[PDB]
């Protein structure tokens, strides 16, 4: 019956043994000095409770019933400073303190390998309003599209999480998040030759960011009306000016000028080029008129049905879905 | 004196031994192939540094001095896709990518067992504005109440954390969070028989969500004035219409019409049904009047003290605590 | 050649052995009852895959290639209730459910030791609007300054993360975050002797919080115009009143009165004491005028260039960069 030697009081050992494994039935304790290790291993095969150190990935993984290998007790963020570079590849599980004090920069998300793959960035210096961070999903999509995205709010922090290839990276956690920007086209470029109050574009744009010598200008500092950008204050000669059309991406949770403030007169219909959500009120020559009293507005048609005929040389201003 | 056999150069072993434990005083190393395991165990008793694999819970726990058993190096999020179901039980420590593309859905929070028990959800498809997610604390309260809560902002992500039974689940982490809704009553139900510009309610409601064929309508598309909801645009015949009273729950960080725009005349007192926070201004027939100049308003009394007598057939509009 | 005793079928042991380590080449398994331990150790020296229990820190650390010792599978949050105290030291890696139901309180961030050191707080009771939480970076700076910060939004949750000493603690994760306050000066103190509609300050302040018997008053309840605070409603005699100047700190993502509503007449220039971002419109005696039609405004100069001479006894109100 007995398969192997039996040591009823156990055994002491005074140098390192070389043991091909054991089923243990008692307490594994340690003494001062006792160092202890996990085996190196990069393989998919495993059994629940098996634990390892991954030398490739530098992560202590255990092998969980459903989903095999994974980091021990879920995961957590590995913070590091990021040298300001024009471009930087990030790794799953890290967090990057970004310093855009010097200018804009780009980070490139890693190839996703698992649902829940995560990368955290942070405007540690509060500089993204003026020097946006561009985030690149490489060829995989971000919010259902492969378009790069820029974060133009300073002090914003954000965890990107892989939802799978259909919607791709989505932000699961963050602070400070306003409108993401998806820049479509650099629709104006110019080394300004004189002091510049305004510039005219080749096309009326939807909505634009403006960049002076690679520094994003705040929306308070310029105004886009039709196809002219006006600059308050002006910009000096020699300035590297860029205008960039973009599509907003909403994370967190409007005035119309008719005929340059000139009233055609005896008209009941105003048509707004943009289909508008709502028109609560219209200011006429410093007098406010309210919807379903002074006027009727049809949303699909974008047509304001005026109650009475206009006079000649009146000033008309429209409020569009404002602080409802 | 010697208690057991001594092996001064250690021992080699060529098959698995069967060892009832040992105090180890040297380096436990491994060779290629070396697999290593933690013991299975679901018990409360433990000693600091004891480590285990929990087979019930599928989590690698260590036993920490204060609070015994816990996940190794705190925790972290276990992401998984969630099949769109009308209802779904979630587990502590998981995160759920939700797909509400097809319609609304409900998730039910687990029984809490420990302070800091956490569950993460995510509108991965940006669909909660139109197909809200309802979150259920089962019988335990959420923000101090056992009422279910709905998230109607798309692209929102949110970690719910157990604070104990008094306040219950609270969101500790998230992105996109606007107003939670706590639906009190389905105050109107109807299969519409004609095209519908408006509907009258059995009661004037405080604030309402509207649902057409189980899809939540945006606040831009309808207006609730007194006890009539008006619809811009209209809704087709056959539509499954629902109106739902709810109480907001504020996470992140207003016009009054008097006598249907008809002035009674020679009056100095306007009373606002809702007690109002503040009344900066009143528009009278397209002329704005400012508080503590044109008028005096008392907040508890909700009474606007007009400086001069009203004329007959004037239009009066009040601004209530607007963009201060 | 043979260095030590060879046991070709392994060995059984019936009591605890005392082994000075081994290179293991096979499966370490366990039986029911098998308890297993990591060695205690608080030292910087280590080799990749070495694992330990830290008795000082109560954390199960592994030794990662780059950065040696660290919590196993990154980290995660250790939630605990916080006894309401006037002041409380927090520990790295914990999260604190705060109860400010009873009144304001202060938490003090720990000495940072590693980039990514993190502490989470949470207004579990939704009480910070009325009883702000003050956060102290001790002598280290927070957002580049050593000034304490107060959170006055209820239901806010927030993780503070060490970015290194230059910018110091930054919030990397959170919910509900509005304007941080950095209180500079208690610029008014008084036990009120009568019912109080208003109080006059020794200095015109920029922006102020107000506290009645240690409870922060909501901005709806009082108004600061020039150097007079007006109170709507009033405050009872015996009230412990405090006014506090502060500088906002923006995380998430305006009316000017000229000569007390009295028009000097025949003037084209209005100068605004604060340099203003933008002035879209000016209300004159209940008539709105729009920028670049009715008027021209220069931002650096803060000068409104009126088109026509003022009349005597007119009312002028200015809109400053409002809901653009």
């Amino acid at each position: 019956k007995p398969t192997q030697p039996l040591f009823p009081l156990g055994l002491e050992t005074s140098e390192s043994s070389n043991i091909k494994g054991f089923n243990n039935s008692g307490t594994i304790e340690h003494s001062p000095g006792a160092v202890m290790t996990f085996p190196e291993d990069t393989e998919v095969t495993g059994l629940p409770s098996s634990v390892r150190y991954n030398p490739d990935s530098d992560e202590f993984e255990g092998y969980y019933e459903n989903g095999g290998w994974l980091s021990l007790g879920g995961g957590g963020i590995r913070w590091e400073t990021l040298p300001h570079a024009p471009s930087s590849n990030l790794l799953e599980g890290r967090g990057y303190l970004i310093n855009n004090t010097t200018g804009t920069s780009t980070v490139v998300l890693p190839s996703p390998t698992r649902i829940g793959d995560s990368v955290t960035i942070c405007d540690a210096y509060g500089k993204f309003a003026t020097y946006p961070l561009t985030v690149s999903p490489s060829g995989n999509n971000l919010y259902g599209s492969t378009e790069d995205m820029a974060i133009t709010t300073d002090n914003v922090s954000a965890t990107f999480t892989w939802s799978g290839p259909e919607q791709g990276w989505v932000i699961t956690s963050g602070v400070g998040l306003g409108q993401g920007r998806v820049y479509s086209r650099e629709i104006f470029t110019q080394i300004l030759a004189s002091e510049t109050s305004a510039v005219t574009l080749n096309t009326p744009p939807t909505i634009v960011d403006v960049y002076a010598d690679g520094k994003r200008l705040a929306e308070s500092k310029y105004s886009l009306d039709g196809n002219v950008i006006t600059f308050s204050p002006s910009l000096p000669a020699s300035t590297e000016l860029q205008v960039i059309e973009y599509t907003p991406i909403q994370l967190g949770n409007i005035t119309w000028v008719y005929n340059g403030g000139s009233a055609i007169g005896g008209e009941t219909e105003i048509t707004l080029d943009i289909v508008v959500d709502d028109v609560p009120a219209i200011d006429i020559n410093g007098s406010r008129q309210y919807k379903n009293l002074g006027f009727t507005f049809d949303p699909l048609t974008s047509k304001i049905t005026l109650a009475q005929e206009l006079d000649a040389e009146d000033e008309v201003v429209v409020i569009i879905n404002g602080t409802p």
